[PDB]
């Protein structure tokens, strides 16, 4: 497929949709190139803003990786909205900073904490100011939702701008997962850095020794089994248009830091939902003004939220989701797709019938 | 409770709702008494029409059998609609025909084929003409949905009148069911008639010999275990208001024919979705002008449809529903309630929060 070697822009214009790139600069210096799809490729050729956040080890191209009839972003554009695809520090086209290079350790010294605290506010302020729209619709997947949880429950002025928070495969805690991500709990920082170093996160061979990895190798392409996106989010591609795997592989992950994965293993080990542990009381103070990483109050997140979770989701496992839902003040909708796993929400051929359609509707009764 | 001995009308007026009875006469001579609830009991005391079809071995009273706050028909009336409860040939108050008696064999020589071809068109024509409304909203449960599938995919003029088809526990095929209805596959016509005869269908003892029946007897009332509705659709009454069981038992089944059950066992045996096999090429010609029962093209059913299916539904099993959904051109919504079985859709205490409320909303955005 021709899109295997196309960047986000080319992939979008390839299907005849409009594309715009903007540069957002975070408070702490990161420069993020965000893409915008201002209107449909004819369908609905001022308009309400809808922001899409990809998840863990993913890419902003997730929302654009298939046919225009089954990719959230394209269908949302044809439905009459102004689609903005969020880009996080570290991933492709977001690897620059005013004060340090991508080749430095300092550049990658971040986790989702920073994404919520800096990347989101900056990107949205930009979008509001550029569009003049006072509010927008937020759609997050996987880690994208957890960014929202943190942001929206600690940034009132930001939260006020979101009229509805659509969460696909939510993740606040990760204490009951069936994901290979658990194997990392067996690893201390000392070892973590010796295995993966600082900077960009690559699986290396850490996972070959695991059963699930031998089973994968047996069934699907080696290419798939040695890709961190799948290793941590599931190898199952039953509901995928297997003709486009090479496209997902060539675009994910877009750029994840070793620190971020370590923050998640910290969560796998504690089962809580809290900020990153910088290593010591002194270091945590220099970041949180406390000696202990603060916890994230999911019940202080009031934005009206709709949740869609999978029954076969190994990362955002039903059990964890189970503990989450009740804590959500103002949960306006919930649906559990039994045969759906973590990545089905983005790449499943029936994702429009199972999820997307519902969102389009739900949105066209608030802002539009 | 007092409703145990009340007819459909009395049950309705018992809660302070208006009631009207109308006589519909099918093309082939059957006389059906249909009930109408023209408005709420105070709530919304001209209005859009919503037709409700009960399912296999059920009763039109299903939509009225509980409290006014959890019975689809009542809530629909209070929501401002004109509710019509369909009655099928054979069941209570639909056991008369211009040319033969209920005591004859000919009277019961029917299956859902006839319900779709004759009962539905006639009842709806009448409703249209009476209310002046050119369109209506159709809500089917169990076999009620299958009637719709046939009707709406073969009767264009009829289909045009349905703006939205709400399907609860859909059933086009029945080849992967966990229902005792499978045991019938072990039976040939010769034996079927010797065991159940023609005319009305009674369980007789055919099912006592089965495990699920011993387990039921062990847990619930014998009354329940020897009632065809539950034997074929599930004995589980966890989500029910168990204080009203005696009401369900005294009203179901309203009247099912042995021929209808044989049509369903034919389906269990073939795994397909097709018309009734009258027994021989000659007999089939005299009914379909072919020698083989025609098949029902579910993909020819264009009415916008919304589907709600249960995770623990033994009859409308997830697997079968699984094969159906993809075939539906124009499926506008889908939700699978994991803990719901076949009859939960009508009698579950949280049916309003799980299904009804979304239907009311969904409707109040089309016609009303
Ligand atoms: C699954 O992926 C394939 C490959 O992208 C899709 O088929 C192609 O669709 C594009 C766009 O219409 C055409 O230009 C190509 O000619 C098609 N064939 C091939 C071999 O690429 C297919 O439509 C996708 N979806 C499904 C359900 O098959
Ligand atoms: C379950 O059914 C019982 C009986 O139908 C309900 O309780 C009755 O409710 C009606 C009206 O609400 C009263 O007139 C009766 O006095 C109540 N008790 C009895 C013994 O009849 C009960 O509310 C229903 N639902 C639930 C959840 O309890
Ligand atoms: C994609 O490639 C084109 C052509 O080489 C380039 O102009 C565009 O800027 C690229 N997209 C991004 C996000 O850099
Ligand atoms: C999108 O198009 C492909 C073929 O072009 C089709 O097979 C698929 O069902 C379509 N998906 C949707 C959601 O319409
Ligand atoms: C969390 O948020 C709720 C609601 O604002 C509040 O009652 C509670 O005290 C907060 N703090 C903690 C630690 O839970
Ligand atoms: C219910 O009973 C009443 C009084 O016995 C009767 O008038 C009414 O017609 C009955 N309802 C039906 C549907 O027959
Ligand atoms: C209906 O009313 C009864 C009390 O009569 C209550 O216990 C039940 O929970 C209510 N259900 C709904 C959906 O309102
Ligand atoms: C079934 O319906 C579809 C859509 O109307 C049609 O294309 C197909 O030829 C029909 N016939 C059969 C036998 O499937």
């Amino acid at each position: 497929s021709p899109e295997v070697t196309m960047n986000i822009s080319q992939m979008i214009t390839y299907w005849g949709y409009p594309n715009e790139e903007y540069e957002v600069v975070t408070e702490d210096g990161y420069i993020l190139e965000v893409n915008r799809i201002p209107y449909g490729k004819k369908n609905s050729g001022q308009r309400p803003v809808v922001f899409l956040q990809h998840g863990l080890l993913a890419s902003a191209t997730n929302w654009i990786s298939n046919l225009p009839n089954n990719s959230l972003a394209f269908i949302l554009a044809d439905a009459g909205y102004d689609v903005w695809l969020g880009n996080s520090r570290g991933n492709t086209w977001a690897r620059r900073n005013l004060y340090y290079s991508p080749d430095s350790v300092e550049f990658w010294a971040f986790s989702f904490d920073e994404m919520a605290k800096y990347d989101l506010p900056a990107t949205i302020d930009f979008i509001v100011k550029k569009t003049g729209q006072k509010q927008l619709h937020y759609v997050g997947h996987s880690q994208g939702t957890t960014i929202g949880f943190i942001a929206f429950s600690t940034n009132p002025s930001l939260a006020k701008r979101i009229k509805t928070f659509y969460a696909l495969a939510p993740v606040a805690t990760v204490k009951y997962t069936k994901s290979l991500i658990n194997k990392l709990r067996f690893v201390p920082q000392s070892l973590f850095k010796f295995i993966f170093g600082d900077k960009i996160f690559y699986p290396h061979n850490f996972f070959d020794q695991f059963l699930a990895t031998e089973v994968c190798s047996r069934e699907m392409l080696n290419l798939l089994c040695s890709n961190a996106l799948f290793i941590i989010c599931g190898f199952d591609s039953k509901n995928f248009n297997t003709s486009r795997l090479d496209v997902y592989l060539s675009h994910n992950p877009a750029g994840t830091s070793v620190q971020n994965m370590f923050h998640w293993t910290q969560a796998v080990k504690s089962g809580k939902f809290q900020a990153y542990d910088w290593g010591s009381p002194v270091q945590n103070r220099m970041h949180y003004d406390q000696s202990q990483p603060p916890y994230y109050n999911v019940t202080a997140m009031n934005v009206p939220i709709a949740v869609w979770n999978g029954g076969k989701d190994l990362l955002a496992d039903p059990q964890d989701v189970g503990l989450l839902l009740p804590k959500l003040p103002n949960l306006i909708y919930h649906k559990e797709i039994p045969f759906y796993n973590h990545l089905d929400f983005i790449w499943a051929m029936d994702a429009p019938q199972e999820v997307y359609n519902d969102i389009v509707s739900m949105i066209s009764e608030d802002k539009k």
